[PDB]
């Protein structure tokens, strides 16, 4: 192990053990205040001394001096701002001021982790922050979060430890600075490589890991993070279940696998010294930075918040104040001439050299294809697979919208049937009816009910995606904003259609067989829509199809086509 | 081929062919009466001649003809009762009455397929029914549908030919008495014995069909049921994947594949003599008849409905009026020691056999075991295990009910973090606020509304378990009608484990930390379960927790104890 | 909507592509339609090519295509022997 930054590692549950009961006692009887995930990411690293010197959410003072001067007010070197935000409403209400004493509590299993002392309620310059921290792109992740996340008010305060947050997943795996040192201990090491990362580990990180370790004669602690990563990274089960079957590339007790509960802004240079900091704090010698440290990328006009190489500067011009060792790497690579990688500077200019892409793998993935054993081992791959499987296997929904008696619900059962001809997958078929009985049977028709309804197909047709089923909905969906909800929401499990049954009105009017628009003519149904409602015509969908023009049997041949373009139709 | 049951094939679609303009017209008209799916199946098979001489619904002449001596009114042997049900208020709102033309459709794509004119409108005594046709076991499948489904009053009556159904599934393999005498005869074949089935056809049905094929000088013709079977059998699209695969094991030519729309009632013997007809209108020359055919089985008490072979003898007693011919069989079995299949009345007293009976199969498929090539080929196998996998990819639903704030929604996201860890599958986690905030955004705390809310949360955990997810839901679901609902519900698709989280109303709310027991106390929540409404204790649940005396983390370990000894986590 | 494929030899992935895409932008659906009569003088024999086309069907989307066979003794007369097959699948039905 090392010194904690700063001095003494500020453990604030060992501090605060022997008061527990009378802090939990303590804790029902002040105002609480409810945390976010990324306050509760944040709040179990100060509780357990990962932030040390830091021992609460930063008042001002501190604050401050890292906006723009990348240290606390005692001096000590940290680059990011830690604070705990609130709005008017809620500062107001608990009557929040200095010198009060609030509750912290888990959203998730409501229980009192922390009682917070105010220091201040300041109101922080968002663009100043945005534009210190962050480099100051708008389509920066952190920067997004400061402005559509973050509240308006920075509530500043020490902290005392009531209890350690709870975890289910991965217990013994997870560590506190004084259990990894205690660890450290107990395996006999003294120096430490630790290794930052919030991807699956391919090949050439076993490599920079295997470098720094005979270079540093160093033992290797694989430390990634589990808490909040970049926006669309794979999730941390599937990269734990992918670290753990790596380990057994490492000669026997040459790494150690444990987790890091950091919610992550990807702040590039600032997170790099960040990090080091961190990894100080749980005790490691070492701390390697790479290419694009904790970089998020480049923006829309294709242009990267921070060059490669630009953290490995910044945690240089604290070479000195940073009291633990950077590793640094340049971008490591596959030699395959001679079966071999190493570093870009390293390479002949004349020599071939192999790489697969972030596209490239989310593309083999996607398709099937091979991956190559020299970029990443089978056991990885494999694991890596089952989480994002083929469009072979993908869910997927298919949103049919248009008038009542469009076409839509027969057209909608006829591409169930043909699915289960089909085979791949099991079918859920939402047909407005059935979704009104089953779901809805208690809303209205009033622009905000209908929106409401067509929510809810939405909640149900993600998770039905998500566990790879085949959804076919098909409610009439009057309001674009309805529809771009469904699209949002189905988006973030799999792939959503939208086919506008663009069946003509008079058509549908004139061929009802339950003299229902007939009603509506008579005005025994108020608001019905095409006589009274409106019916926002799509502006940008999938497919456009009519029973005026075409048939069931066609249109369902049409949408068949689309999903077989694009894959879902492959063999599995 | 060989000629129509009666001399004259009843085929209404061709009979009307010339009068369809004017018929569509005309039903556009009458009121109409909207069929359910058996009521499909029989109208698809009495308009193209399935069910010559017989040519609309029976009337009360043929019917009890039929319901007590196995004949048409005309003399014509026919064992199977074949009417169009409803119920007094539809009879009365539509105004029907003898004399009266209404229009049959179809509640699929609403399409108006024949126009029927009543002859009388009777109401049969369901008793004399179950008994004279069905046997009389109340178990029995057609009886339970009889009273259950089947509404008071059969209406009888001839029908005229609108449209021919729309189907969008294996409509190349679909055929009508007509296509397929038709087929017969492109191809040049003059015997054909005809194969009923309902099931995948296995290596003993092989040799059946090949046997009577040699015997009988003939070519073959696999007719599976498509359209209604017994209450549990593997879907039709899994089973007509399986005859395909089996084709190529038959000499090149041999055997033709074409599909039944038929409602079988599984009459054993009547629907025996029932399924001789239909195949002699459909032009097959022989028709097998083996053990058991159309027989359910045995019921709860362990008797079975009819015995083996009865049907063969039923079939038997109108040998000079079927104009069929009967290839009878015994039992089919496998010589391990030959390797060969025979008929076991074949079979020496001395000899073994081997044989894997449902329950076997169904174990084996259910736990991945390997199933003997002897008794079925590797690519029908295949098939069947895509269709019924075992229990470590099967999806599955977890139904915590307890009070409020008894721990059931802690327990709950634990358990999802747990099961995420674990990893087989997608998880679905319904916790009791997110299912009234999703999809009951709208309802109250009235006994019913409560029911509505998890009958809703059972349609989602449906579809959801049937798509191989884990679902957690935890509401509070106060009634047992509600509970076993859900149950049954998801049983059809998987299982269901009820968890009761026990936990005490005092600790409850003795606990509360939102004040919500608080104002029930004070009167400002009418109806709170525990304060006023109601909380039904479960009386036989999975697993009985208690947040008491268990923590979260053991709690979640007694269910995953249980998960994995019904083989749910096994590995895939 | 029917477009006709016309061949006198295995069909390969290339085919496959040609057909579907076909399908997809005339909105059709497929016809492998093969010659079984007389083809090239040392072409493979029209069983092995049946045989050929039937492993193929499994690879189209369920109920897309269908296999008819055709008893055309082509000439191999390149732009009349065109002529001459759109008339042929026209008489049978082919709307391309
Ligand atoms: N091919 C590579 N060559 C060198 N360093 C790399 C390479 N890939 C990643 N790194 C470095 O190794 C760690 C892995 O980072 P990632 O998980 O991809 O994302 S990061 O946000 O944690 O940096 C970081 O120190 C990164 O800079
Ligand atoms: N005011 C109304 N407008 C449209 N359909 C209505 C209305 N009142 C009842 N319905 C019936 O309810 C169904 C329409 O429901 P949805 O498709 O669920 O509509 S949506 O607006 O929310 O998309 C059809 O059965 C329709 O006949
Ligand atoms: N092992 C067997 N030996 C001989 N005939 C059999 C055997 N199993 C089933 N059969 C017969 O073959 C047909 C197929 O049986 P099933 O599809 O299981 O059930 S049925 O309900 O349609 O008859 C029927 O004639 C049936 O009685
Ligand atoms: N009368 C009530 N009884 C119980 N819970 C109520 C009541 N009114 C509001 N709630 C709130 O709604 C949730 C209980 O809802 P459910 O579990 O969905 O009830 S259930 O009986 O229909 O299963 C808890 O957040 C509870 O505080």
């Amino acid at each position: 192990a090392n010194a904690p930054h700063g001095g003494v590692l500020k453990d604030l549950l060992a501090r605060d053990a022997p008061r527990q009961a009378e802090l939990a006692a303590e804790a029902e009887s002040l105002p609480a205040v409810t945390l976010t995930e990324r306050q509760l990411c944040d709040l179990e690293l100060i509780m357990n001394g990962g932030f040390s010197p830091l021992e609460g959410f930063m008042n001002q003072a501190d604050y401050d001096r890292v906006c723009e001067d990348n240290r606390l007010a005692d001096g000590n070197v940290f680059s990011m701002p830690i604070t705990l935000d609130a709005s008017q409403e809620v500062i107001d209400e608990k009557k929040l001021q200095a010198g009060s004493r609030i509750t912290l509590r888990d959203f998730r299993d409501d229980r009192n982790l922390a009682i917070l002392t105010i220091d201040d309620i300041y109101r922080p310059d968002k663009t100043k922050e945005a534009k210190l921290v962050f480099g100051g792109d708008p389509e920066h992740p952190a920067i997004v979060y400061l402005n559509n996340t973050v509240k308006e008010f920075y509530i500043g305060g020490k902290i005392e430890a009531v209890n350690k947050l709870n975890h289910y997943d991965y217990v013994a795996l997870r560590y506190t600075p004084a259990e990894l040192r205690v660890h450290f201990d107990k395996l006999g090491w003294s120096r430490v490589v630790a290794f930052q990362t919030r991807n699956p580990m391919h090949r050439a990180h076993r490599e920079l890991t295997v470098r720094a370790a005979r270079s540093r004669q160093a033992n290797v602690l694989i430390h990634p993070v589990v808490g909040l990563t970049k926006p669309g990274d794979i999730d941390h089960f599937t990269r734990v279940r992918a670290y753990q079957a790596l380990l057994p590339r490492y000669p026997n007790g040459m790494a150690v696998l444990g987790l890091l509960g950091l919610a992550m802004r990807m702040g590039g240079p600032r997170e790099a010294i960040w990090h080091a900091i961190i990894r100080k704090n749980h005790g490691a010698t070492h701390f390697i930075v790479g290419r694009d440290h904790a970089g998020p990328g480049s923006n829309s006009k294709g242009e990267d918040f921070y060059g490669p190489y630009d953290a490995q500067h910044a945690v240089e011009k604290y070479k000195d104040e940073l009291g633990i060792e950077v590793v640094e790497f340049q971008m490591v690579t596959y030699l395959p001439d001679t079966d071999e990688y190493r570093p870009v500077d390293q390479v002949p200019a004349g020599v071939k050299t192999l790489n697969i892409s972030g596209t490239e793998l989310r593309r083999r993935l996607r398709s099937g294809a091979h991956i190559p054993e020299w970029f990443s081992y089978p056991e990885v791959v494999k694991i890596l697979r089952e989480s994002n499987p083929p469009r072979a296997t993908q869910g997927f929904t298919i949103f049919l919208t248009g008038y009542m008696n469009s076409g839509k619900d027969a057209i909608a059962r006829a591409l169930q049937v043909t699915l289960n001809q089909q085979g791949g997958r099991s079918v859920s078929l939402l047909l407005g009816d059935t979704v009104r009985h089953e779901l809805s049977s208690e809303l209205g028709f009033t622009r905000e009910d209908r929106h409401t309804n067509i929510q809810r197909i939405a909640f149900v047709a993600t998770e039905l995606t998500r566990a790879g089923a085949a959804v076919i909905a098909a409610p009439i969906a009057p309001y674009e904003e309805s529809r771009k909800f469904a699209r949002d929401a189905v988006s973030q499990a799999g792939s959503f259609f939208l086919v506008h049954v663009a069946t003509p009105l008079e058509h549908c009017e004139q061929s009802d067989k339950r003299g229902i628009y007939a009603a509506a003519r008579r005005g025994e149904i108020k608001g019905f829509t095409g006589v009274d409602d409106p019916y926002e015509t799509p502006e940008k969908a999938d497919l456009v199809v009519d029973f005026s023009k075409q048939s069931v049997r066609s249109i369902v041949h049409e949408i068949i086509l689309v999903l077989e373009s694009q894959g879902f139709l492959e063999r599995q």
